[PDB]
């Protein structure tokens, strides 16, 4: 079951997001506690409410410090709601880009632990995402990551977008996609290279260069993420393993993979 709240207890405070069929609110739920809210407005279908209860179901079903957490749902009243967790500094992509430059590499590092641990328990839970991103991951006053968006061509493994297999290991090389835009506070995966060209970059071998300042270990660690083989790639218990290990001996993130640059500045 999910915990069934009364609307009397719920108070929409500020929309902070969606839209057309509902919105996301920040509001207050009876102290009081910080809530999200996402409502689902009358003239709903039958597949939306099945897809709107359907998120709150899957959500109900785990308990893991990185997935977000649900608060309960308003399913005897209209508008249904869902009412989450607020984690205060929204989406993880929009923040690093606001953010640029601001953290250690240990508090990147320690995000990205974050992500793969809740990554491995949805994994074990026989739940593939799908559209792992950092647009998809949610950020708190902990700096803690969580993921969301329970129910991309450029996060998307290649067996994934040649014949739609989706597994936790095509979760794992958008993992590392994840990595990439984690260690470059938010750049955009492959720059401006269109769909087609990313796509046939990557059966060509290509793929994304080392950010700026990035620590080899973690260099390395995605790389292994993009390996065209399914079956090479890191599960994400290796994944959690080796993070852990590099941030308790923070010392191996100082040294850094080379980064090449693609501009020459000389100077007499
Ligand atoms: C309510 C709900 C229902 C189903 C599934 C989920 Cl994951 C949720 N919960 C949420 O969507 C959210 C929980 N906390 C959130 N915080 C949040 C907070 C913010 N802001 C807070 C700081 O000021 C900038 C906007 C923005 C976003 S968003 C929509 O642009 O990614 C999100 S959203």
């Amino acid at each position: 079951f999910t915990t069934e709240i009364h609307p009397s207890c719920v108070t929409r405070q500020k929309v902070i997001g969606a839209g057309e069929f509902g919105e996301v609110y920040k509001g207050m739920l009876k102290k009081e506690v910080p809530v999200a809210i996402k409502t689902l407005k009358a003239g709903y279908t039958e597949k939306q409410r099945v897809d709107f209860l359907g998120e709150a179901g899957i959500m109900g079903q785990f308990s893991h410090h990185n997935i977000i957490r649900l608060e309960g749902v308003i399913s005897k009243y209209k508008p249904m709601m869902i009412i989450t967790e607020y984690m205060e500094n929204g989406a993880l992509d929009k923040f690093l880009r606001e953010k640029d430059g601001e953290f250690s590499v240990l508090q990147l590092v320690g995000m990205l632990r974050g992500i793969a641990a809740g990554m491995k328990y949805l994994a074990n839970m026989n739940y593939v995402h799908r559209d792992l991103a950092a647009r998809n991951i949610l950020v708190n006053s902990n700096l803690v990551c969580k993921v969301s968006d329970f129910g991309p061509i450029r996060w998307t493994a290649p067996e994934a977008i040649s014949y739609r297999k989706f597994t936790s290991a095509s979760d794992v090389w958008s993992f590392g996609i994840v990595m990439w835009e984690v260690m470059t506070y938010g750049e955009r995966p492959y720059w401006e290279l269109s769909n087609h060209e990313v796509m046939k970059a990557i059966n060509d071998g290509f793929r994304l260069p080392t950010p700026m300042d990035c620590p080899s270990a973690i260099y390395q660690l995605m790389m292994q993420c993009w390996q065209q083989e399914r079956a090479r790639r890191p599960k994400f218990a290796d994944i959690v393993s080796i993070l852990d290990k590099l941030i308790r001996a923070p010392d191996s993130l100082k040294t850094l993979a080379d980064f090449d640059p693609r501009v020459s500045i000389r100077l007499p």
